């Protein structure tokens, strides 16, 4: 495998784990990453992943020798195996359970696609963050419009179009990441609390709401309102929201915050 | 009512009384404020709308009573009530007047929700912002639409998924708030502050301008841009752009301006 | 002829050039603009504009002679002269060029708007902004949809609402513009970082993202995706692309940035 992971409790750590190369996004990775993806998409036992690269880098970009090897192949190979990154991206922003990423050093490309599809992201400080594509011929293709809905067509243009380089601190400030610190006791702490957060917070009422807010966009409002309000419905009458709003009046934990 | 009314000229003052619950969003209150705005809706003699909460508090959440009541009727109840207050986030955001929203203390759940239509939110401090939703395992069903319109989705997804609490400072942070002050003179001084910018400005140009704004998140551009076209011919020369442009060549106050 | 034109290289300066309305908008200058950004549209030698207003400043709105001259025409005239800037707007936006935008003294009504639609303003910490439409009683029409996209609704409503005016760091606070600099020297100096970090990026790389970028704000993200991954095969099988992944697995620069 070329991730690692370590499922503990309802929280499953997912460590990018390719050192040599920085983690860079082998062929093989997004297979691996889509299949764990859709081994929990059902699983309500597990409540957050929690996304790392190993060795002090998140993600530098799609593998250099399995990009090179695709040539033998030929540009229909190219369009698939680009679309089967876009389909990570799209399965990974429409994951039911919280994505936590915790980014440092390398964040470029395709570990940049990676990180704004996270539901929260917590970057070092001195993490570099980038889109070069351009600069090398080519196009941040899939990233593109999850770049977009990320931090808006204002920052986004630029970023792509001048492939300019920032570090966490301005990943911050664009509205990239949601947290920046500054080193790792303080990312740690930053994703330790972030987690009992997610522990107040009910899985089935989590995921809908998630699906709520993805199809917020595209989208008449009427429309989405009717609709809600009966997805609301069905979780006051279900087993989460008669547990919660029950512990609510009992001044108590619910269940899946004991 | 559970209202309180106050009409000071061209400015409807609309203060939510129930602080004993914090001012909880009865199913009479959305009523009435529903009914409130419909009765302003046509009227340009009403140019501002300012929202405020008795006792230090603006909004925390629905009330808990009417939550209680409901499960009697089950989930075809929960589903009207929820809608109905769906409705009143639309027909408050849509107003064609400029609608103030100014947070103190508590601004929770479907008080989160009013602050986050409003044109503009002034908040203490102090305040503490947050969607409970998913802590009690229910939704922010009828308030996701409106706050990735508020402050986008990346924020969204965090604050909704791990039920946050955080402050007027943060709130301006993250755009979710205009402006944050640290005390009830500067609160107050703002809100005359943008009130008299506000007087600047004409009723019936304010509100066409307001539709075409909240037409542009969705409307294809083309069509959006023909229609806008339109509607500014007949703006220069109805009986406000034809004022407007003439003070304004003189070297006076329009007489809205007066 | 309302412009100054300087191309040089790859970089074609468009000065507006009438200091003496504050180079406000005439009815012949929007007809200037948009036959520049037609004739370089498809040529991909010009692969950046840069925009700027002379005597320190940019562009203090529309045109008052011309505007209170429009009144003999009537109302159709203001609608098809109106619908004139917006398309303008439009095609600026759309200009396969990287749009920069040097930003000085009054940017006001129309000003704002061509602001909005470059992919990266730069402006003068002295330079006033503001959307003072509704305080003529007029609407900023052709705007709207630009600044809701430039800034988020959020921002937008108030700004158009309260005829609120701004400086160049606010400006920059509220996403407006991407740089902010004190002195004219600093303005240009960021100018060309700027140019120099474009002329990294290879031109038909940099048409093809702000195309997709354009197209992902409303664009249905399944078949956006399908279409950018053809894209992405043909630029990583063209001459960019297949130069760029050389030169970068090469210790040089590529063609376009020697």
């Amino acid at each position: 495998e070329t991730l690692l992971l370590e499922p503990i409790e309802g929280v499953l750590r997912i460590t990018l784990n390719r050192p040599q190369s920085r983690n860079a996004m082998s062929l093989a990775m997004v297979g691996e990453l889509r299949a764990v993806l859709a081994a929990v998409r059902d699983d309500r036992s597990v409540r957050a992943l929690v996304l790392r690269g190993a060795d002090g880098h998140f993600c530098a970009g799609g593998d250099i020798k399995d990009m090179a090897g695709a040539r033998a192949a030929g540009a229909e190979a190219y369009r698939t195996l680009n679309r089967a990154f876009g389909s990570l991206l799209e399965e990974a922003q429409a994951a039911p359970q919280l994505l936590v990423a915790l980014v440092e050093g390398a964040v470029l490309g395709g570990g940049f696609g990676l990180a704004c599809v996270s539901d929260v992201a917590i970057a070092a400080a001195d993490a570099q963050f980038g889109l070069p594509e351009t600069s090398l011929g080519i196009l941040p293709a899939q990233i593109a419009p999850f770049v977009v809905r990320r931090i808006g067509l204002t920052q986004a243009r630029r970023l792509a179009l001048t492939a300019a380089r920032f570090d966490g601190r301005e990943a911050l400030r664009l509205g990239l990441v949601h947290f920046c610190e500054a080193d790792a006791d303080a990312l740690e702490q930053r994703l330790e609390e972030t987690l009992e957060q997610l522990r107040r917070c009910a899985p089935n009422a989590n995921a809908a709401t998630k699906a709520l807010l993805l199809a917020s966009e595209s989208g008449e409002l009427g429309a989405l309102l009717d609709d809600a309000a009966r997805q609301f419905a069905e979780a006051v009458g279900g087993a989460e929201g008669s547990e919660g709003t029950l512990a609510f009046v009992q001044k108590r934990k619910p269940v899946w915050a004991q």
